[PDB]
């Protein structure tokens, strides 16, 4: 579930990165990118609230103000954009969607680490 959720996230931000950077994106890797969730999730953690599944959209929306997609595989050290910077650009639904499937990634990611402290 954790795939679906990131390829999802990978789509759309790269669609969005391309459109405003004329750049290309790099080559995928999603276990370099969830070891550098993992770095993220307790820095997003106690910058703006803690991260459970009734955090509000709000909160997501400020969270992906941090998150530089210069530390990702697809965008590795391309250019400064933020999270923020795509979710910007969607329509109202699809903004809502973005929250949940971003939410949601940061959820799972949450529990690995969980599952690697037990």
């Amino acid at each position: 579930k954790l795939r679906v959720l990131y390829d999802e996230f990978v789509t759309i931000s790269k669609d969005n990165l391309e459109r405003e950077t004329g750049l290309s994106a790099s080559d995928v890797d999603m276990d370099f990118d969830l070891n550098i969730f993992m770095t993220l999730v307790p820095v997003l953690a106690a910058a703006v609230c803690a991260i459970t599944p009734t955090i509000e959209d709000d909160k997501i929306v400020t969270m992906m103000k941090y998150c530089s997609y210069q530390s990702f595989s697809f965008w590795f050290l391309k250019s400064g954009a933020v999270v923020k910077s795509v979710y910007n650009k969607l329509d109202y639904v699809k903004k809502e969607k973005f929250v949940a499937t971003f939410r949601d990634m940061l959820l799972n990611v949450q529990t690995l680490i969980s599952l690697n402290s037990m």
